[PDB]
């Protein structure tokens, strides 16, 4: 007897590895680059502002479960 | 007797493996790149602003079990 | 006997694995790039504004299972 | 009796590993870079600003759980 | 009996190891590099300001945990 | 604009209600009953065992939802 | 716009109430009643064993819910 | 603009009471009533015994919720 | 804006109250009575054993809630 | 703006109360009542024994909530 219901199993060599997560400057927020600039902005508003937030993961694991009445029996 | 229900089962060699994620300046929001600007915006309201998030994941998992009401008897 | 309801099960060598994903420079939102510009945007308002998310994923699960009312009995 | 419900299970060599998690210069929030700038932003608000968080995370995990009613009995 | 609900289980050899966790310059708020700047920001307001928080982690575990009303019975 | 999808929605009086419910005596498991009896059962093996469970619900819910990208704009 | 989903809603008199819920001697699990005997069970062995459980509830609630991804906007 | 998902409203008068709820004698487990009764069970084994539980519940709440990734802006 | 998710909202008078919760006798375990009894038992063994419980309960909340990532601005 | 997600919200009289909880020798654990008994359970064993509780409860909350990443703005 043998039973899964949401499962990562591996019986051998070389099985479910992840090796490259490549992701550089993925997350730019009101930022400027390699410009020339005069006198814009003049008593003007720019944001982020309010309510935000920015986040970068990689790897993360954010499971939830709910086990109720369970009931095991051995050999009679 | 084998019984899966959702299941990531791998018996072998070299199975299921990722290997390149590859996500490079995915995520500009409000930026400007490689310009030249005299004046503009003048009084003026820009962005991001309100209720908002920026999220960049490349692996993540958020699973949720719901497990009731299992009976297991063995030999009789 | 043998059962699989959702079932992703490999027996062998090099079965379902994924090598490359590609995805550069994706989500740009409100960004300009490579321009010369002058007095534009003039006491104007732009976005991003209100209620908005942007999102990017390479690698994610968020199975959900509902299992009720399971019965195993061995050899009479 | 093999059973598994949410399962990270490996009976093997080099399974499940990961080696490369490569992020540079994520997160740039309200920041500017390699330029030359005069007499903008004159009486002018800029973000950050109100109620917000930058978050950068590689590895995490957050995983709740909830057992209930389990009872284990043994050979008769 | 081998039974597991959320579970790490390696059996082997050189199995669910993590190896480069690689995150320079991430988080870079409110700042400037390789400029030159005149008589910009004229009695004006910059973030960061408001309640706010910026937390870069590499790896963290904060799992929790509900077990209730759980029975156990030997040999009869 | 009023829509409804699994609703229960009364506009009125005396509507949906439930009364009476009458399960009297409903459950006996291995019990007897105005008799009478001699010697009966000699080194015999009478129930219940293994792995079993009774229940008696009257009134009981166990819905469960799965909501998400749910969008919603006013007046423009 | 009035919506609903999964709703017990009630804009009146009288409505979706419930009284009487009767359940006498329910469950009556390896017992004996008014009976005459001599001598039976010799040696022998009865139950309740191993691996049960026994309930009666009257009114019980145990919904669960997943909400994700919600955005609101007002009047523009 | 009125919005529910799983939900219990009540705008009037007499609605989703409820008033009696009557169990009487519910759960005898291994008991004998009004017998009369010689020298049974001799050297003989009765239960209850292993892993087991009883429980009457007339009215209980043990619901669950996850929510997740919510914003609300107002008027623009 | 009204909204609700999973709610006991009540807006008026004699609404959602419970009167009468009656469970006499609920709960005997290996009790007897009303009876006349003679050498029976003779080295006998007689449960209740092992690991058990018996609760009986008449209001109980035993909620648990994960709320998560959750944004709200005002008028803009 | 009115939001709730698991909330017993009240706005009116004689809302949500209950009077009567009505349990009478609820719980009687190996107890005899009203009997006449000679000579049984010579040299026998009776329980209770081994790891066991009883409980009885009337009202009683055990509620537990996790609350992360709030984000409140006011009006701009």
């Amino acid at each position: 007897e043998w039973y899964s219901f949401l499962g990562e199993a591996a019986q051998g060599a070389w099985d479910m590895w992840r090796a490259y997560s490549d992701m550089r400057e993925a997350n730019y927020i009101g930022a400027d680059k390699y410009f020339h600039a005069r006198g814009n902005y003049d008593a003007a508003q720019r944001g982020p502002g309010g309510a935000w937030a920015a986040k970068v993961i990689s790897d993360a694991r954010e499971n939830s479960q709910r086990v109720t009445d369970f009931f095991r029996h051995g050999n009679s």
